[PDB]
């Protein structure tokens, strides 16, 4: 018996389940990560030879090998089953998921029982990845293989771009529902369903483990009309509406086929539950063969077309044409398949051809049909195929690149030249103009301290790295929907922009230049009026986006409904505030050190919302110290609850009350970690130190969409 | 509802709970380390103030403060509580544990029951870490404490170092017990002990949440006897003989007292269970005064001497010549109490020194008068205080050092010039010596790249981070027990120290110089051998330690009874033989890649334990290349168990063996995690990446205890 806490079990999270799970925060770091600390992925992506990795990967859709034998000679419909997965995770609310850090590669979605025998996809990659090495990360390879067979199986995409780093471990951040087993119907203790079978809100899923959809029907029961009702919701969330959802569907399901011919119970643990002899794989049958036409993963069985290896119009011929009826797959599970076919149209048998199975349709591609708004657009596609494969290539472009960010990170030859619209595009900003200049006049101007950095603050607080959207380039907060949402208090807001519009006007720097050097300017006076003098870093470039480039309902998800760096809530939330803060210090980017000096600085410099004094622990607001902090850690106070979210720090000798406080202040010196950070920057010897990591948080911040730059 | 994993229940441990956890390896990184990246805490505290701050620590003993008033005016007993806990977490098994860290600030065991009201104590030398700053860690302040307190209530104490850095989240790689519940009787699920009643082995206390033994008796029943036995056990475990048992424990109740003047069901929370109004701090009694005389803590009550605020030799008379019974305390604890004391002898109320309160004894106090063993040795202390108090100090210097490593570890005015031999003690090498010189005879003995580098990864692979012990320096690899170890294989170990011993005394560089300059030769031959040239960077400079100085017992517990860095195990452990090498890798201060390139690049130098193939996936061993990464990553083999830890690599086409292999060598080609590392290195263009990386490994691991550099 030896003492490590050598298995995930052994941990403090079980005795205080509760606590601020603060490691979200220092994620990804040096001890981690493999490369060195030089190493560029994106100046080596550039290098890549494409051509030569097309024709790889290409080859790859029908190089067969026999541990995993592609179906009738071609991979395409798992490669492309592989690329929709990855992809298929995303959350508009969060922007979590997707398939730009090549995630399924790692627990728990490598496991998930909707990422069956992907794990063969995946390793079918590998002596690509091994060939082209650094320059080809396994994001990148993983998301462009469904394009590749795509392309080989005749459909014209819409391109591609490279830019996707790797990481290294498990994304710790990205809360994948409540649920402790695998696929529980939604009448289960810690259900995702509320209310009348409302979804709740970050997810995207219809329970844990599947990427949308039962495809069985609602908690497995067949009715294409309810299935229907989940599509729309689940894809709505995935960014996608109808169109986008018939299509993707369609088009998803005019190549490959459903696997279930054989017993699921048979199959070995899922891959982080299998043990070392299956090589990183899983569901692995050892009872009987499980590969060829044996193969068992989703549990249904058949083709939805004829020629399942080619892109073509089978599809709605299939569906439309033909009546359908429910029946039970070998494996037990439910499908839809079609009343009296032709010969001609039953797809063959995946390893000889001169055999033919059967057609097959989920509960979801029923819903194509009996939804009346989807029948529609069903009709539209069988009616006009030029025009369903053109929404269908965008889509599937959407699908892969909608967590890419910024048109500034997409990098090789098969970008696409528009500009599309879901990637909130910015010109390039002027960068000739004379900074100092600037400043000058923003001191000039009589707006404070408050007003210069709270504008600059909520300007760029929209930032989330989840999916890259956001940020303080482009200026979009003097847009709509941004310039009026309430968190970022419209009139102060109207009254700064007025001001800092005409100094652009006057200057030739972008309102979004002009934003952050005003609040740079704010931080640097507060710096001057605690007698330091610095001069922050700056990075001219910001564009200003038109309203024209601003869709503003995909910006809904973007609102700060809640920011704990201003003591900012909307309303009064389940989840604690200090929880919230964590949620967007996380997407920020920022690590615990840093959320700490950004709030202990924040409050003293005034840029609560409202003007309120929660956390204001100083006589000198608006002077740059570390107030917050050596007050926070004063024991000759005591701390009395006050209502909602709301402390009085009262005096231990006079019994008066001294100052008012949130959770949001009050966890910095509760939580043993932050308050070990707190009292580090309350010591006499570190009030410069304190105003240098205030600063470095700030810029960090500010600059954290600047992917024009870098 | 928000998207983040915002608390710690949420994770990937639940759904796979035997994964590794690799975590233990990416602790105490760049993004939880607020300081400064040349920070460096060595130079720093050499400029501390001892003088003043010695001062100012003495003025805290009687300087109360109303929110946790000091018994009788004086703090004295709680620091020296304070520091005691904080040392006796230590344990001998793996040396994991102790006050090196500053742990007690952080969860858990800022929260066991054991440190109830240690954190008014930790909070109350505040004022003192914010005046001293960055020069004085939190861990030296509080390991020097109680030895402050000692002197400042009148023991000689032995004296004190600082130097130990301070750390920012909980020690994830102490594995503390098996228990779900705080302090269960071992009549328990999940129980720490086994067969008659014996102690689960790295573990040293009693139950989960306890110091070291339950005061009240075994499982809470009153008997000396039994008590005696556990207090034997658990402070052997912590490295402490009869001796220094008895010494400890009564050094340490000649002052202070036991707190359960009331209900113990009405204290709040323990710290991490408490909310943000409580200030980092538990336990707190918002129902009645919960401070000065109505204090609960353990719930006995009363002290165990006349003059508890001093030095003195109250301890024995009292526990001597007097009789005790068994009482309750008023908060319902078992406690022993004198027979018809008189008035004289009763300690006085906290507050008001004009009321008598009680005299008390714990079940452990009693030990040291009915168990024959202890019973004369405490005879000897009533007898002969100036041998008590010599014993004590130096036991108390010893307990709160114990893991502070090497004396070139230690700082300060009151380091003793004394070379205890718990501090395992070596001599400055000679370093004026012609390296090349050195490594020519080296190269021109005909000793193997296999002899050379396995026997120094064996001089090296003792050291262990969690108390600095172990390491090459001092070749004690030479030297009894180590020598004879089974793992060190003894007679090829002879055969390469007479040759490597004649080339120290001919060259005038230590034996332990010599060994690992020939392993570095091994490893320049092995790389020269693929064609390519580098010198290993090499520090010179170790000394040899002598038997004198080698206390062989003690050594008993860094004997590598496994190690699958080359394929070793010495029986069929409980534990998986990759928790074994993940467990030894935490020791080592290794991250997962490294240890992932260590691994690769041992196997194929031939350095197996027993010359066995296992793992050795080459047809060129002996020579340095990325072979096992490219083959452990090749889908033309399966793997079939074969036996105990044992697979056979076999061609798929042949159906033919290939090779062997463990599970040590196979989970990295099946942990998710390790797979990826592998793969990194088996790609095309890694080759040089891998020898790079595994120089540094190797070099990181030759280097570990070089605390006389740096
Ligand atoms: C775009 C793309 C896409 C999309 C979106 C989708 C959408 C979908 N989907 Fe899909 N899928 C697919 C594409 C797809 N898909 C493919 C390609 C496949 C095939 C695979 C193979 O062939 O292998 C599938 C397959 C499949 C399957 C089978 C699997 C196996 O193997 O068994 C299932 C169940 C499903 C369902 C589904 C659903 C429910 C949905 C909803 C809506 N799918
Ligand atoms: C050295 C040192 C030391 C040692 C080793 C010890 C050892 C011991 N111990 Fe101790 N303790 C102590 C020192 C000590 N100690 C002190 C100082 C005190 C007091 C505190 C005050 O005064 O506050 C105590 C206290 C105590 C108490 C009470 C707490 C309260 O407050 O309530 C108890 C129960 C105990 C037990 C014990 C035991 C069972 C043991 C075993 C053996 N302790
Ligand atoms: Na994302
Ligand atoms: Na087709
Ligand atoms: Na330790
Ligand atoms: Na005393």
């Amino acid at each position: 018996m030896h003492g490590g806490a050598t298995t995930v079990n052994i941990s403090t999270a079980e005795w205080w389940p509760k606590a601020l799970n603060l490691d979200i925060l220092s994620q990804h770091d040096r001890k981690t990560n493999p490369m060195g600390p030089d190493f560029n992925y994106q100046e080596e992506v550039k290098k890549l030879d494409v051509a030569a990795l097309k024709q790889d990967l290409q080859a790859l859709m029908t190089d067969s090998q026999d541990w995993w034998p592609a179906d009738w000679g071609h991979y395409g419909g798992l490669m492309i089953r592989l690329t929709w997965h990855a992809a298929g995770t995303y959350r508009i609310a969060d922007g979590r998921g997707g398939a730009g850090t090549g995630n399924q590669r790692f627990a728990p979605l490598n496991s998930w029982p909707d990422n069956t025998n992907l794990d063969k996809a995946r390793r079918l990659l590998w002596p690509i990845k091994q060939k082209y090495g650094n320059k080809l990360s396994w994001a990148d390879l993983i998301a462009y293989a469904g394009t590749i067979a795509y392309e080989s199986m005749g459909l014209k995409t819409f391109g591609f771009a490279f830019g996707r780093e790797d990481i290294w471990h498990p994304e710790k951040d990205i809360y994948w529902g409540p649920e402790k087993e695998w696929v529980p119907p939604s009448t289960n203790p810690n259900s995702r369903y509320t209310g009348d079978r409302e979804l709740e809100n970050p997810l995207a899923a219809v329970t844990m483990g599947l990427i949308y959809v039962n495809p069985e029907g609602v908690d497995g029961n067949p009715d294409p009309l309810k299935t229907a009702h989940d599509v729309r919701v689940t894809f709505a969330r995935m960014a996608m509406n109808d169109e986008e959802t018939v299509a993707l569907t369609a088009g998803g399901h005019t190549v490959g086929k459903c696997h279930g011919n054989g017993n699921a119970a048979l199959l070995g643990p899922e891959p982080e539950g299998a043990d070392v002899e299956d090589q990183g794989l899983g569901w692995i049958n050892k009872t009987q063969s499980g590969i060829g036409r044996n193969a068992v993963t989703s549990g249904l069985e058949g083709a939805w077309t004829p020629h399942p290896t080619q892109w073509d119009n089978g599809y709605f011929r299939m569906l439309l044409n033909y009546d359908w009826e429910l029946k039970k797959s070998p494996a037990g599970a439910w499908q839809w398949e079609p009343i009296n076919p032709r010969e001609e149209d039953l797809p063959v048998d995946v390893e000889d051809p001169s055999i033919r199975r059967n057609l097959v349709m989920t509960d979801a591609d029923m819903a194509m049909k009996m939804d009346p708004e989807y029948r529609k657009i069903s009709e539209r596609f069988y009616q006009d195929p030029a025009y369903f494969a053109d929404v269908f290539a965008r889509a599937w472009f959407k699908l892969t690149h909608r967590d890419m960010g910024p048109k500034a990170r997409y990098i090789g030859p098969d970008v696409p030249q528009e500009d599309l619209i879901w990637q909130d595009p910015i010109p390039a900003g002027n960068r000739n103009y004379d900074v100092q200049a600037v400043k000058d006049r923003i001191a000039a101007s009589g707006l404070s301290i408050s007003e210069l950095v709270s504008t600059a603050w909520d300007s760029a607080r929209t930032y989330r790295n989840s999916d890259k959207r956001g940020g303080a380039n482009g200026a979009r907060i003097r847009l709509a929907p941004q310039k009026d949402w309430e968190g970022n208090e419209p009139d102060r807001l109207a009254k700064v922009l007025a001001v800092l519009e005409g100094i652009a006007a006057a200057t030739g720097a972008s309102v979004a230049d002009v934003i952050v050097l005003a609040g740079n300017v704010g931080v640097e006076q507060a710096a001057r009026a605690a007698g330091v003098e610095i001069v922050l870093p700056f990075a001219p470039g910001r564009g200003d986006a038109t309203a024209e480039q601003t869709d503003t309902e995909s910006f809904a998800v973007l609102e700060p409904i809640h920011d704990g760096y201003r003591n900012w809530l909307k309303q009064d939330y389940a989840a604690t505030p200090e929880e919230l803060l964590l949620d967007r210090t996380q997407l920020l980017g920022l690590t615990a050190p840093e959320m700490t000096v950004l709030i202990g600085g924040l409050r003293v410099l005034g840029t609560n919302h409202g003007g309120t004094k929660h956390g204001v622990f100083t006589d000198r607001e608006g002077v740059l110290t570390n107030d917050f902090f050596v007050n926070l850690t004063d024991m000759n106070y005591l701390w009395k609850p006050a209502g909602k979210n709301l402390y009085e720090i009262c005096d231990r000798k006079t019994n008066q009350v001294k100052w008012t406080a949130t959770r949001v202040d009050l966890v910095f010196g509760s939580n043993s970690i932050l308050r070990a950070y707190s009292e580090l920057y309350a010591q006499d010897d570190n009030k410069e130190k304190f105003v240098r990591d205030f600063v470095a948080a700030w810029t960090k911040v500010m600059n954290a969409d600047r992917f024009d730059l870098d």
